[PDB]
């Protein structure tokens, strides 16, 4: 719908590191949801630089990012406005070093 395309398009344009995940980062669901959002923590990445938007009880948002990212699964990592993948890719990236590199090229970890 045009509402939840303009809702993808602004949830992934207010920051550079954007996250759709179960949960919230205060409240994250035990699981994929929770172990990404620790991972992100662990690569240090600047809060400031940083949202994450709770798909667990909005159902329409919840399809709509799965339809937009042509992926099926939560959590969803977004880095300057591209889909970098679901939960498999991001621990993969994270273990070979590639997620590192493209935070820190994106300039979105802590001083």
């Amino acid at each position: 719908s045009t509402e939840i395309r303009k809702a993808i398009e602004d949830a992934i344009e207010s920051a550079p590191v954007v996250l759709f995940m179960k949960g919230t980062p205060e409240f994250p669901k035990c699981g994929f949801s929770r172990a990404t959002i620790g991972l992100l923590g662990n690569q240090g990445v600047d809060p400031a630089k940083f949202a994450a938007y709770n798909v667990l009880e909005d159902p329409e948002l919840r399809e709509g990012i799965k339809e937009f990212s042509e992926w099926p699964t939560i959590p969803q990592l977004y880095v300057n406005k591209e889909f970098i993948g679901g939960c498999d890719v991001i621990t993969s990236m994270a273990r070979s070093g590639e997620l590192a590199d493209l935070l820190e090229e994106a300039q979105a970890l802590v001083p």
